[PDB]
């Protein structure tokens, strides 16, 4: 079921227009057969703004999110850049509402947005801003202000919540649920916890190489598999770590075995996808995935969180660069570091 015909860009050509309005009667239009995609967000969005009409932008900005649509980074960088000419508490709670956005859903500005974040903060009167591009050092430190970034590392705290809050979920069959939890729970922690199957996808012959690998480094390994592995060269790994075959369905046991060895555990695995729990997720994630990159290597786990982050007192926002294309599962290196006076 489609928009009524050529109705995208009939709204994409009015809103420059005094006829603006029209777009968002299109935009109801839409709405009233399919949800309206985010570019008709977007364009009726700016409309908006291109004539001061905040209300109207805020409240198309809103029945988005409720559609569970995200937002296209340049409808929150519009918001930002038609804030650096508005001076009032009420819009300025908006944007830093979008960055909050941006943080719990582990997200990050292109180069332009973090400009214009930039100039919003640098623009807002009596707040003394000042934006400066900057890089992390190893220890943590941000290049700019000298303060050190948020840990990657989550408090005991916070690691008991998110364990707690994951479990609930996870109690495929019951009867491979209490075999998985008896054989975990008669083992000490893993240090390493890897999805056989699933990182065979750079065969079994795969699966003895990462293994092989990571036992030099003197790490206790799980792998996880599928009875119908095991039908050679899958006997040198059963011997060389250890193993828990389920049954060929997917299966939650990753999740479980990393997180009851502990906070210390890492995992491997493909890309893995209430706000406050959602954050930790992301913030776990980051720094217990072990991601892998002829002879194996994985990529750099640091030892704080690149994500969009306050103290009152300073920003800090990792952003993309326009001339680096970056994959999905690794994090930018680039911030905007923004500090009061
Ligand atoms: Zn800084």
């Amino acid at each position: 079921t489609l928009e009524p015909r050529g109705y995208s860009l009939l709204i994409r050509g009015l809103i420059h227009s005094d006829r603006w309005r029209e777009a968002l009667l299109l935009l109801e239009d839409i709405k009233k057969v399919i949800t309206p995609s985010k570019k008709n967000y977007n364009d009726c969005i700016q409309g908006a703004l291109l004539h001061q009409d905040v209300n109207t932008a805020w409240n198309l900005y809103q029945e988005l999110l409720g559609h569970d649509i995200v937002p296209m980074l340049e409808t929150l960088k519009a918001f930002f850049d038609f804030g650096k000419d508005i001076k009032d508490d009420n819009y300025s709670n908006k944007l830093l509402d979008i960055l909050s956005y941006l943080r719990n859903n582990q997200l990050y500005p292109g180069e332009s947005f973090a400009h214009s974040i930039k100039t919003w903060f640098e623009s807002v009167p009596g707040k003394q801003w000042k934006g400066q591009f900057t890089t992390v050092r190893k220890s943590g430190q941000c290049s700019g202000c000298g303060k050190t970034i948020e840990s990657i590392q989550l408090s005991p705290e916070e690691y008991e919540c998110l364990k707690g809050k994951i479990m609930r979920d996870v109690i495929t069959t019951p009867q491979e649920l209490k075999r998985f939890e008896n054989f975990i729970k008669s083992r000490p922690p893993f240090d390493v916890v890897i999805d056989g199957l699933n990182v065979a996808k750079m065969e079994s012959q795969l699966l003895l190489n990462v293994v092989s690998q990571l036992a030099k480094r003197n790490l206790r390994l799980l792998v996880l598999g599928r009875k119908h592995m095991l039908r050679d060269e899958m006997e040198e790994v059963q011997k060389q770590a250890s193993c828990f075959f389920a049954d060929d369905i997917d299966d939650p046991f990753l999740l479980y075995a990393t997180l009851h060895s502990g906070n210390h555990c890492r995992f491997i695995t493909r890309d893995l996808m209430d706000a406050k729990t959602q954050r930790l997720f992301f913030k776990w994630q980051q720094g217990h995935q072990l991601a892998i990159v002829s002879k194996l290597t994985f990529q750099r786990i640091l030892s704080y969180d690149t994500v969009v982050q306050t103290t009152g007192d300073s920003w800090h926002i990792p952003y993309d660069e326009d001339l680096v294309e970056r994959c999905s599962c690794e994090v930018p290196t680039k911030w905007l570091c923004l500090h009061q006076k």
